[PDB]
């Protein structure tokens, strides 16, 4: 049988590109989404038209709360219910917005969303994936610029740094079970939908390799490498895919 | 007149050593405590005997919750109330225990991520908002990249605190607030740990085959708050006797 | 037309596996070697049997000296003379032995350990870029550089320098479309003459499978980095270490 | 007796400030210099006027060559000759200039000067210091920007990375002899004499903490800390003194 992967926040953008590339490589995919129901079903429809019964959707809020563990448990369970196995987990879903230190969500909600989606949910999903258990691995979407952060993004930066810690800790602890745990760290890839072209070009111009953002496919390419048999001895590694951005001084 | 400092978890061990050394350097101090009221008070008593009305205590739980923001505001306020100013914040309080991948999990999150990361962030917010040699010092961990087996939440918390150190250094630099870290390796070992396990750790340390005293940790804190560190921000000083250099 | 690659120290072990895998991927290869002439030629003959006129050998000492720059220029030149192009440079050759702080002279130890691990890569990179679809350099780094073996300071210095080169060259060559990356093994092929009981001490420390990487596993990461799947990746170093570097003392 | 320190490249700028501050703390000082004979002798005069017989000069080229080991041995020997002990070594001397990868000194000379001064001479001095052996320690002047380097400075950057490696390897190997080895990593401090004012101001404006370069004295302060009794458990550590510069993205 074909292996199966869960990709979180897979309805659009980088998460879709990953689910699509995994699907093209022969994986069955759970397309997790939160709010983007139309886009999720649309993608699953496309993949199922390509090979029937190879894609399902799974809705869940990944904000931290007392029920986040159950929701993460259910995402993994969805993969086993659909396909009878779960070989790969990609932790892609992420909230991203400013939380200035010197200052209409409460700070408690910001913490829940930015730390929950970027770090706590990846942890609980990792726990569930491991407990529910060939080439098993987890790939965490990290951030190449965590050490040179955008001004006023403390909470998002904290969550991405915690995700590096999870990557290392989980690679260590799960290696005995043959589960590898690695990261992919974009620099600038698909810019935010809300960002104007002028601001987008300011970022593009900073990138040494080509003065352009990574395509979603270029990010997926690295994920596909880490899940592949060509990475069978790689665990605890985070591959930057940033066209040299993180090497550029102020 | 004299500058004032808040030290979280200051009743015992490393945070006590930090409080005492700050006091000895001429700071007035807020000794924050959670469960260790008796100890916090005994320390305040010792400090006030040295110099009258230069040490107060402040109780707060730093577990993440709907009230954590209010608690953190209160800790900072208690500094301004007692002393009229708040020059230094030392984020020392910390929970530490295993959370195997294979207390409810969400309590473990609230404690491990709340004490180690979220409370530092909220205290930092309150400290900056209420604003000279202003600085914040976060107690990190030199072994974050070579973590203890089954300690993922703790490690996540400590990595998040590195993130906070950097992001806050960047954002607060315009206000003249410096933000730095001190990363112990093995210092005062956990009360719970057996004596044989303790010696196993001591033996691994290149520099002298022993743990750091609490005062050795406090020494690095004192440097970072001093006028000798006025251009230093976003730096984390390991104080680990070379432990993190030692391969498997 | 087929692309071409130079692999330094390609006669044996990891560099051999890299040359083979590049050849399998459709590259013509320059097999650089220092002392291992018989192994290099054997490899070239094997490759040429697979596909005629796709492999040459090139002898050179990579120890630091006033002739090192000329040597390095000649290695790159040999690829252009054999194949008309040079698409990929793999800085694999490396000396590795203890240099305690407290029977070669120290200046020899410096020339060999810094020359092979750092200076020769720099000179090869300069010659590669000066001579210029999908150009890239891959440097063989070391996952354990921040947790070094006792009494290996010169080796460790050389490998950290190579990190610096990887970063500095990625930045500087990115406008020419040349990517520069690294692959950092932890423990891979150990000396054949090292006792199994000592090899097992290292094997036991690796989380992922309690074994060293094969040379082929290291080569797989090189192949990824030179591939079209890594078109946006520059300045990156991929650890291929089975989680060894994550293990505390 | 008073402890003694060697400071390489101590005639001017940051090395001079370290020598002065060590002297102020109680140390006897060897002022190593290469070309700056007048400024070296002038500094030694000033310190000796303050406390007689507490400063000597020592001339040496730190370019790599087959005789660099003997010159390094000579620098340490000169400390023992003057003061009968050598407690502290400060590796401060450094060449710094561009070495572009793509097109009056030969490349052989560039390597010898940039790798010799920044790395090989530190190693040889460390070896001589250790071989001749209270509170013993070495401090290497590193560079906070080594992961976000200046364009076309590959050989310099390679040398400074090697110096980080040396700091770690020697901290490990010398810990059993009670010798601690640490680094101080400036961002922008005293800017190059040859740099125009507009370019100096460009650099200043990048620094978050104050929009200005470090004083030599601020760099020296961290050196003083690391050699002091307040750093007795610190080895293998590199303290950035960069005003946040390395945190700033492109
Ligand atoms: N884009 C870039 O330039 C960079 C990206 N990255 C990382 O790469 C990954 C992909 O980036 P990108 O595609 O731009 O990500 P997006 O900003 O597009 O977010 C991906 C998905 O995350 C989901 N998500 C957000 N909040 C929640 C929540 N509370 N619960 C559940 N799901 C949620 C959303 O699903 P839905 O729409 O269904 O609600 C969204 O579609 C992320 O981890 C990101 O941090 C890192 C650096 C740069
Ligand atoms: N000891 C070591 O070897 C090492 C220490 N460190 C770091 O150094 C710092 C000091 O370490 P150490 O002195 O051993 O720490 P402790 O484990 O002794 O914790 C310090 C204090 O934190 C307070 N604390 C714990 N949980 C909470 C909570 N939920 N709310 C409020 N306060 C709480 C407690 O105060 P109370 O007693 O009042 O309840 C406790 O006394 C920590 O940040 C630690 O992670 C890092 C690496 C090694
Ligand atoms: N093996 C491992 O576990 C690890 C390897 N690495 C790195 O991976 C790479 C490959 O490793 P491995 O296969 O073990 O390497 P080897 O020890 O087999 O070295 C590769 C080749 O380097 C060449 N070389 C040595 N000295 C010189 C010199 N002075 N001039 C020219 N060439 C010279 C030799 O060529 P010849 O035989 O022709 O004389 C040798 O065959 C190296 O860069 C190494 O540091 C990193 C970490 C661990
Ligand atoms: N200034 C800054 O902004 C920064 C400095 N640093 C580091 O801090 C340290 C001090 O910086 P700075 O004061 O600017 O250094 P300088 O550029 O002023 O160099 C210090 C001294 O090094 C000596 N030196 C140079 N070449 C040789 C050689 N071949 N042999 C022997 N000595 C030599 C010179 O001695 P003489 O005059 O006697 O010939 C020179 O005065 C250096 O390691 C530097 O890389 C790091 C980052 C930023
Ligand atoms: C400004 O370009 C960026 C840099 C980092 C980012 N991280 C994310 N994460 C996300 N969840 N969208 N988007 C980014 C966009
Ligand atoms: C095993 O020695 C350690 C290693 C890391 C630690 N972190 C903490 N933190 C704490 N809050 N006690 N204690 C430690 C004790
Ligand atoms: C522990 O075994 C090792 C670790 C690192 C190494 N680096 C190298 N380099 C080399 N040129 N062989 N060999 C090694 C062997
Ligand atoms: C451009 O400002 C800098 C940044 C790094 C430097 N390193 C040095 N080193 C030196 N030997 N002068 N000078 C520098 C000047």
């Amino acid at each position: 049988e074909a292996p199966a992967a869960v990709v979180t926040g897979a309805a659009k953008r980088i998460g879709r590109a990953i689910a699509v590339k995994l699907h093209q490589t022969g994986y069955r995919v759970v397309i997790h989404y939160h709010n983007s129901a139309e886009a999720a079903v649309s993608l699953a429809d496309e993949l199922n038209k390509e090979r029937s019964n190879t894609a399902v959707v799974c809705q869940a809020d990944l904000t931290n709360s007392n029920v986040l563990p159950a929701s993460c448990e259910e995402i993994i369970n969805s993969c086993f219910r659909a396909f009878g196995r779960c070989d790969v987990l990609v932790n892609n879903a992420s909230a991203f917005y400013p939380t200035p230190l010197v200052q209409g969500k409460t700070v408690e909600t910001q913490v829940a969303e930015l730390i929950g989606t970027n770090a706590i949910a990846p942890f609980l999903l990792t726990m569930s994936f491991a407990q529910r258990q060939s080439n098993l691995s987890i790939v965490n979407l990290c951030d190449a610029m965590v050490d040179q952060p955008c001004m006023a993004f403390s909470l998002y930066n904290m969550g991405k740094h915690a995700l590096v810690g999870l990557t290392q800790s989980a690679a260590l602890e799960l290696a005995p079970y043959g589960i590898r745990v690695n990261g992919v760290a974009p620099g600038v890839s698909l810019l935010p939908v809300a960002m104007g072209e002028e601001e987008k070009d300011k970022w593009r111009r900073k990138v040494p390799l080509g003065r352009r953002e990574a395509s979603a496919e270029q990010i997926a390419d690295a994920v596909i490498f880490l899940v592949s048999g060509s990475a069978q001895y790689i665990t605890g590694s985070i591959i930057k895919v940033d066209g040299g951005l993180s090497l550029v001084h102020a």
